[PDB]
């Protein structure tokens, strides 16, 4: 009777039962062939295996291993009979059609899931921050997106998506690491860098300052030991990578940056509803977790908006995991009992069914 929610993401998969303040599950979103292993046991077996990634910025393109996830979720790390209990998904914002009815399908017919829904990972998000309009900006490891909502739904016309998140900044520490000039190629190298980025960087107050702070001073440097014993110092690399989200062209991105994202998210909307997004501009994802980054989106944000508008930049620290909080609480209402796809309801329509629903 307890209903299930899987936040399927990029590089993570975060599952659990609604009611529950936290997922019970949190692991890599990956399928490893030398049969086959999933999440965690495929990333210890990194060496040996060739890895592959289901979700690619935020859409599920390979659905043979997106159905071995979704298994290992349900059997494995859940311990669970998919067929006893109402399961949410999530999804990207502007999922195509085709693949919500391709998710359906599946929960129906290979999982006999009792009831299904696909709600947005943004929405969620907000719904986690105890509201029900405003501005979602949520940055995982595929992708980035800007969401403004009114009233419980996502304004769809007003959505922005940046294809840059925090694989990308993974990447882009990777390579001014080894322009300083340090060595990080496998993937084991690849874990290292995640991990120095999501312990030492942070997000400049005002970049400038920062780069003149660290070349004329050692105080930003910080040093990090790698699992051999070798130790390395990164200084302006720590508030380098993340820049990139306010200035793509660091990677080359040809973009606005996500102050900018943002602001074009807002002018897309009502105008009537615009001081509401800005003052309830929240953050979610992972790549929103870099300190700092609050404040130099209050910064930036101010710089754009009119002049008295207030501005406010919600950053919940529970923010790797709003998504399925969310849909936890959704999940559990007494008000979403009605809108679950029930498998009768699907036995009638067909996939297309998730359109009227979800
Ligand atoms: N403290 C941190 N600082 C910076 N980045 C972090 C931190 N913690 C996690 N991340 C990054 O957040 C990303 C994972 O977050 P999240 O679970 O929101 O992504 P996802 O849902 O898998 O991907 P997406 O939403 O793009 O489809 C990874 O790139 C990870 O390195
Ligand atoms: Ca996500």
């Amino acid at each position: 009777t307890t209903a299930l929610v899987c936040d399927n993401g990029s590089g993570l998969v975060k599952a659990g039962f609604a009611g529950d303040d936290a997922p019970r599950a949190v692991f890599p979103s990956i399928v490893g062939r030398p049969d086959s292993y999933v999440g965690d046991e495929a990333q210890s077996k990194r060496g040996i295996l060739t890895l592959k990634y289901p979700i690619e910025h935020g859409i599920i393109t390979n659905w043979d291993d997106m159905e071995k996830i979704w298994h290992h979720t349900f059997y494995n790390e859940l311990r669970v009979a998919p067929e006893e209990h109402p399961t949410l998904l999530t999804e990207a914002p502007l999922n195509p059609k085709a693949n919500r009815e391709k998710m359906t399908q599946i929960m129906f017919e290979t999982f006999n899931v009792p009831a299904m829904y696909v709600a947005i990972q943004a929405v969620l998000s907000l719904y986690a921050s105890g509201r029900t309009t405003g501005i979602v900006l949520d940055s995982g490891d595929g992708v980035t997106h800007n969401v403004p909502i009114y009233e419980g739904y996502a304004l769809p016309h007003a959505i922005m998506r940046l294809d840059l998140a925090g694989r990308d900044l993974t990447d882009y520490l990777m390579k001014i690491l080894t322009e300083r000039g340090y060595s990080f190629v496998t993937t084991a190298e690849r874990e290292i860098v995640r991990d120095i980025k999501e312990k030492l960087c942070y997000v400049a107050l005002d970049f400038e300052n920062e780069m003149a702070t660290a070349a004329s001073s050692s105080s930003l440097e910080k040093s990090y030991e790698l699992p051999d014993g070798q130790v390395i110092t990164i200084g302006n690399e720590r508030f380098r990578c993340p820049e990139t989200l306010f200035q793509p062209s660091f990677i080359g991105m040809e973009s606005a940056g996500i102050h900018e994202t943002t602001y074009n998210s807002i002018m897309k909307c009502d105008i009537d509803i615009r001081k509401d997004l800005y003052a309830n501009n929240v953050m979610s994802g992972g790549t929103t977790m870099y300190p700092g980054i609050a404040d130099r989106m209050q910064k930036e944000i101010t710089a754009l908006a009119p002049s008295t508008m207030k501005i406010k930049i919600i950053a919940p620290p529970e923010r790797k995991y709003s998504v399925w909080i969310g849909g936890s609480i959704l999940a559990s209402l007494s008000t979403f009992q009605q809108m679950w796809i029930t498998k009768q309801e699907y036995d009638e329509a067909g996939p297309s069914i998730v359109h009227r629903k979800c």
